[PDB]
């Protein structure tokens, strides 16, 4: 039998302003939504994994799209009150390189960067990227489509929002089935309604979500959406776990 994951943190990670019509693309541009960032740090028997890593510490005080981001919402300040330096960390799990994603990957020299392929080689391209989100010699672990990093923990590629953006599928001992879209779907209504929402390539979105509605009919998981200010406060966030 695979082990579960012991411990799944959902950790705050500060904050990201952008236009309502990204969460829903057919509203009429003109109000501000104030969406959360995330992280999650997972304790696993071979160690911990941190999936994501916050925003650029250029967003620090610094706000189309602002940031609102203080000190601690730093990755390494986050590692600070977790209780880990980055050289504890087993893995680091890139969902994609977005700059509210992979800002806070140069802190990380040693560990492991499980990223896709297609999102790294469109990293090294796409003017969207921040520099920060690409440093060229991080141990990148790069992989392509399906992956099962440890037992308990599998990616699942979801491409569409970026070229190569990655899900998790977790099984934790407390909660049992876990899925985590990331920005597969920032909204539940993205998800369940299939209401179209910002991405680099939407027809390949909806193809995505359509993978993942199979494995929600299959694994009946709890879903965790990527920027869901509905679902945000009922969430357990550190220092509880699920
Ligand atoms: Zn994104
Ligand atoms: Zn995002």
């Amino acid at each position: 039998m695979d082990m579960t994951v012991k411990k799944l943190y959902f950790i705050p990670a500060g904050r990201c302003m952008l236009d309502h019509s990204s969460v829903n693309s057919a509203l009429t541009p003109g109000k501000l939504l104030n969406l959360p960032v995330w992280c999650y740090l997972l304790e696993t028997e071979e160690g911990p994994i941190l999936v994501d890593t916050g925003m650029p510490e250029s967003a620090v005080n610094n706000e189309q799209i602002l940031p609102k981001m203080t000190e601690e919402d730093r990755i390494v300040n986050i590692l600070k009150r977790v209780g880990y330096e980055p050289d504890d960390l087993l893995y680091i799990i890139s969902s994609h390189l977005h700059f509210d994603h992979a800002g806070g990957n140069g802190a990380f020299t040693n560990t492991p960067i499980i990223v896709q392929r297609t999102e790294y080689e469109a990293a090294l391209h796409r003017e969207e990227y921040m520099k920060e989100c690409i440093l060229p010699h991080l141990n990148y672990k790069i992989i392509e489509g399906d992956y099962e990093v440890v037992p308990g923990v599998q990616l699942l590629y979801t491409p569409g929002h970026s070229p190569g953006h990655q899900s998790l599928f977790i099984k934790t001992e407390q909660s049992g089935s876990v899925l985590l879209t990331i920005d597969a779907s920032y909204t539940k209504e993205n998800f369940e309604d299939e209401v179209p929402f910002a991405g680099f390539d939407p027809e390949l979105a909806l193809s995505s979500i359509k993978r993942l509605k199979e494995v929600v009919k299959k694994e009946k998981p709890i879903i965790f959406f990527g920027h869901d200010i509905e679902q945000e406060k009922s969430c357990r966030v550190f220092p509880e776990y699920i």
